[PDB]
């Protein structure tokens, strides 16, 4: 039988079908399969909360009218074209905020059919999906994004979703993040959801995202320690220099506040402390106590007696080995933490 | 003899199609009275609220319900039955739009994702997903203590009151997700519907309205601007513990202070538009800036009434400074108490 | 007669109604009276130089065609699937940068014909439109912008617009602009083109955008006095105290270098001296010449003799009472102009 | 004879007329004769190195197929909706990075057609163009950006594009440039390309856009030369004053990094040496040789004896002379060289 | 007489020709062999942030189509209107690394179809895309970047579509074409990266380009300004130790100018966790500049008594520090650029 003739026949205008009936109409749900094979993934933004991804989206169901007996083959590789011709599910993703399909050169689809009427249905995509985050431990801090594939109209006695057994969420070889890495576990479940309209079949995958600490420390860790080093070399300093030791107490205050605001530049204006946020209070005060211990050696040494530049020297003597300990003290409690 | 049921594609022919003889063109009742469609919405997600265009974005199922004669069927048993969305080109359904809309979108992937349902005595239900992007003028005199009331208006382009009605639910118009959270806003529970009927020249148009409220989070601006404020304002009083004979110490100190104070009060109004009056965080940053500015006018005391090296004088300046070490804290905390308790 | 046979009758099958083919054909122009509805009005960027506009377009003109008999309504409002069929004008916006239709959730169309063949064509667009600005007096200017409706394909004697006579352009209730006042008044005029290809139409309207003074002051206006306020300190502080009136004198001028080139930076790079350059220039200067007062108070002094000390002194009495009053003389000057 | 029966005679149903074969398909190349209005000419990036325009672009050309005599009319206005009836070239623009039609409220869209047959198409476009830039002389830089009207599947034998000998490219009125002048002359010549897939015509109009200098003096000369008089200012100041000198030559040394790293910051990333380049390294040595001269006069007045003290004095009343005298002379060279 | 054009489309792949163009050429037999050739128009918006870059080009694919054979005209091929392009079997060439694309429809289609005697077709389709090309900066600025692109089918198992680079100039470049980052180096690698996913063993080719980044802007943004931030700590030695606030206020800015320097040249960057080569050159002149200020400490604190034997201790650090530290640093750069250029 010519090809032509054929899909005429199993589909077209002398077969009868009606795409806009499901299959097994009166009978029970039909089951779809999915599976997707992650092409990119990236974007990951914490402005937006969210995070773009390219995928093969790929749903298998039954349709009994699309069996065939004419060829001997398993099954037939079809040109995408008839994929409008036949009934399929009306997946959509529930936490999409922006998708796309992909046109060059032609439509990004594949259709194949089986002897038993088996549909393979890929289809390529780019979507953009919210992924609420929870910024508590950054920069070391651990997201979980996830991704629904629901049904829009069918509720669960016509149409139910589910994962492959095998292999249902594959990533590209070599794929990688500059900022991230995707942890090989991904958990699936049901995100079943029960709207006024009724209740639709939905299932889930989600992804877990452990940040790369490195940037954090030769952008932000490492250029603080030097900041509240700098405001040590105070001590070592001679009192009676009262510009130098100001100064030197005042800049260093100056560069950790524009340091600390710095340090939340690229995120979303949170209304909670972050542990970044610890780091940069904490550098802060012994940045500010350096300057507010020079008060102390300023004012205690006002009358030029040998009793109190003595008393006043005994304090930086205290303080060039009490904040290195006490910063060390701080930093074995602060990374042992996180 | 129980003879078999009419076949769907046969059903849909007679009831919309080729041998059905409806006309989508023509309103249900289109002789008589009004169409009343009834609204919902679910709100799937909730952000990109923004101060400087002043405007809000929002992902919704729009569930509109109204009643056609026409598609009323007796052939099933079945009390409703679940339709393929291309039929809803098929048939006649409200011209609704969002009056404030700045912009919006249909969602198309993998399939339309429309809904739509019609009952045995001809009401139909027809969701759709929508994302829109809604216009939300903004008070900001409170800022960042402000609380701002956010709408979507939806009404008819072409239907005059005489032949389309709009209407809420009367159950549970507005729906929001489980666990929806804004990260800088509290989504309050209550929603206030209304009518927004407009008038135009070209007639009288049905419009109805929800209104948002969303209270800022005070949070973000402790971490970001009134604490790091305190923090130049405090430092600014360390300059009358130090020596009145060190006066590049103390100016630098006033100086620094009053300067890291003017980039402070000009980047807490860099994300925002620029409206032309006061706002909260505007008085604050200019109360900042004084007890920082007098703090150096005090020194140009101190240092002015000392110039001869007398002890008269060098004790008079003295006075100052002791007088100033319990007065500014002092003065700065009487502040803090009219300026958080009026807020 | 049934509405589904009066359509056919009157623009469908049956109906011989041409689209092609405006309405008196063989005679004189179509005479299109346009009014706008401004359903919002806003995104004024002075660096792309245009603004954006939300509106309304209704366009009338009779259609002998389209004139009915078998009802007695004054006018029927027929659904917009229905404007495909009829002819309508061509009109484009001229200075249009970018522009939409909206189609959420169906197209926002209105389509209503009278009795007599007139029709009223009603249609929602976002425009966003060039303006181009004169910022000499920035930021105490006011723009003039403008909006062109024009004809692309008929020329002068098959299609004309204008304005209705009663009420042309409405503006919503309460509707508001941060930054700038609508001004009531709005200028109707004809802009009619003469291009290579013919005389065409074109009716135009101008609104006067006057910018609120507000920001400016907030922002730029008293940050600056401010820093002037504070060059003059200096002159109340001990002659000996070198490097602190020279540090005062250092920041207030690279402050106010910075303040001068921050007050363009949400500006087009036009090549004229606009009124906000001149204040930062003036405000450059004041507190510039604080420092070389210092410069002649130090140089003079070199030698400890009394009388040098007190030529040094005489500078400041003099330049304590001097700079404050020829500051507010410059304001008085510089406020009066604009 | 009825229009409607008219276009179906000439290039409808009962025309025979297919657009799929171009006119005079046998014989020698269609020559299509262009001509744009630039209705608009702005968004000049350096950054992204192209521009943006809007143009109507006239095509012209002759369809024996389409002369018509039922009308005395030297020529007749068509509906546009007839433009996808008849065979047109496939212009397109060769440098061309974004484009797009217009079609509110209707397709900005013009056809007309001569009693011989000749065809007038004129469409509205937005066109983003590629213009790469040479910035040897930025900011007194002259910059020749094109544009280039290109056959795609066309060869020379079936295609040729030409000029308007008259008035090819039509500036609209009044139409400014904030940051540039267009200059009146156009360069128009042939780009004629050869593929492998053959030698397809190409035309070209180069314009000649020459940077305005004004905004550059308001915003990186004259603040430029403010921070070298100030390095100035040191050498009155009496030399015991360490911190004062020192501060001042500081400050002035890293403004004039800041200032210098600045005046590249709207530009692209390009590994040669501009004019504002050389301005801001010189303007670098003054202020960093101002601070070297403090080296030297606190260095050679270490120990406090009258010879050395006059010895280190002899530098700055040199000094006061020389740089003022040396940069004027460098400004000299510098503005006479540009 | 010769048949007309109308007739012959007709025939060949319209009404009357039986042509199907869902079924592919040969199609119980061997796979069809397209051979593929692209002609770059442009090549810009390389992108780190991203990670990415855009091209222009035009995209050639030739393969054999019996069906189209023809012998009616004496012609060795013919130009055809690209609206007959929907009316032939043609592969379903995709870009695997594509993150955005775009076909040219101004003034029409960009497209060419021409078709040859012996039914072999010619296919030419502008097009842009962005493509992904993931970046190693270990040696930035100095680095070189591989990025590709991947020619694949999206249906067609290699069984029934392979595709296969042109012999003889596969990607050929315009003429001046320039990047004003990079040079585009004139080798290009060819190869196959032919996938195998659970649906299939699916053809793919490849072309590498190579990225050569241009360390012009480097030197006149990042390593001039950096040199002149360490000579300046270097003045510091000159001057006399007795001035406190000069030596101190000059080793702070030149400290301070240098961690701004710092995280200013990553600015431009992904926020990738490794160490970089300009990290490198930023953090070893942070030590040279942060070692003059603790020189000066160090002057300071063995001074502190007036007394000759120390105020000459002192003096003899700085004697050493002014020979020291210029040696020090120009045996750092002989090692940088040397590792850096020999490598
Ligand atoms: C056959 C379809 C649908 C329909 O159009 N009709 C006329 C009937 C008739 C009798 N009983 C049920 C129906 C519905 C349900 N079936 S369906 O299960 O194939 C179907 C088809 C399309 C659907 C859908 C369900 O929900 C979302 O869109
Ligand atoms: C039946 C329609 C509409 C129409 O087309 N015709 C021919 C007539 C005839 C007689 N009387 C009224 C009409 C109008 C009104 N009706 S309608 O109520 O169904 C209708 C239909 C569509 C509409 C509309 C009103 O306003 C918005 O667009
Ligand atoms: C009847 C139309 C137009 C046309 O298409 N034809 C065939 C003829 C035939 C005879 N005489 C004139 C025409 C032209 C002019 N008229 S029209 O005035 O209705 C018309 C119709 C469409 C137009 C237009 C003018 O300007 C551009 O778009
Ligand atoms: C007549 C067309 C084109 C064609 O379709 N056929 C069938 C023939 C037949 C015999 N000889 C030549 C052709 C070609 C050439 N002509 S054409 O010159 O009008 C033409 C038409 C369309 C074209 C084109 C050339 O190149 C670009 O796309
Ligand atoms: C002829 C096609 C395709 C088809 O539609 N039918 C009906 C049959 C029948 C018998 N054997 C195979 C087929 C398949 C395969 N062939 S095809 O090689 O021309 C083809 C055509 C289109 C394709 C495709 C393969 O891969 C995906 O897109
Ligand atoms: C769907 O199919 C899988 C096997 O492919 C089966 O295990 C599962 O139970 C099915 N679910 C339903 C509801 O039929
Ligand atoms: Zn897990
Ligand atoms: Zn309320
Ligand atoms: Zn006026
Ligand atoms: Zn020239
Ligand atoms: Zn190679």
């Amino acid at each position: 039988m010519s090809p032509s003739d054929f899909l005429d026949k199993l589909m077209g205008r002398t077969s009868g079908y009606d795409a806009r009936i499901r299959p097994n109409f009166k009978g029970p749900p039909v089951n779809v399969t999915c599976n997707i094979f992650i092409n990119s993934f990236g974007s990951i933004a914490e402005t937006t909360m969210d995070y773009r991804v390219n995928i093969f989206l790929r749903q298998k169901w039954n349709d009994p009218r699309l069996a065939y007996s004419e060829y001997p083959d398993d099954s037939l590789d079809l040109d995408p074209s008839m994929l409008d011709s036949i009934w399929k599910p009306d997946l959509f993703f529930a936490n999409e905020k922006g998708a796309n399909f992909h046109e060059v050169t032609t439509d990004n689809k594949l259709l194949r059919i089986f002897k038993n009427g088996n549909v393979l249905y890929s289809i390529r995509l780019t979507l953009t999906l919210s992924c609420p985050m929870d910024l508590k431990n950054f920069p070391m801090d651990v997201q979980t994004c996830i991704m629904q594939l629901e049904s829009f109209g069918y509720t669960m006695n016509d149409l139910i979703f589910e994962w492959q057994d095998e292999a249902p969420v594959q990533v590209a070889e070599g794929l990688t993040l500059p900022q991230f890495l995707l942890k090989e576990e991904k958990d699936l479940r049901y995100c079943t959801k029960h709207y006024n309209t009724g209740k639709f079949t939905c299932i889930e995958v989600r992804f877990h995202l452990e940040r790369q600490m490195g940037y954090y420390l030769i952008q932000m860790y490492i250029p603080s320690l030097l900041i509240v080093i700098l405001s040590w070399v105070s001590f070592w300093i001679n009192m009676d220099a009262a510009p130098a030791r100001v100064a030197l107490g005042i800049t260093t205050v100056l560069t950790m506040t524009t340091q600390s605001s710095g340090s939340r530049a690229s995120l979303p204006k949170v209304s909670y402390v972050k542990a970044i946020d610890i780091w940069m209070a904490v550098c802060l005060l012994f940045v500010f106590s350096a300057l507010l211990e020079y008060a102390a050696v300023n004012f205690v040494s006002r009358a030029g007696t040998k009793v109190f530049i003595d008393r006043a020297k005994k304090i930086d003597t205290i303080s060039r080995a009490c904040f290195p300990l006490a910063f060390l003290i701080f930093n074995i409690f602060y990374w042992v933490i996180y």
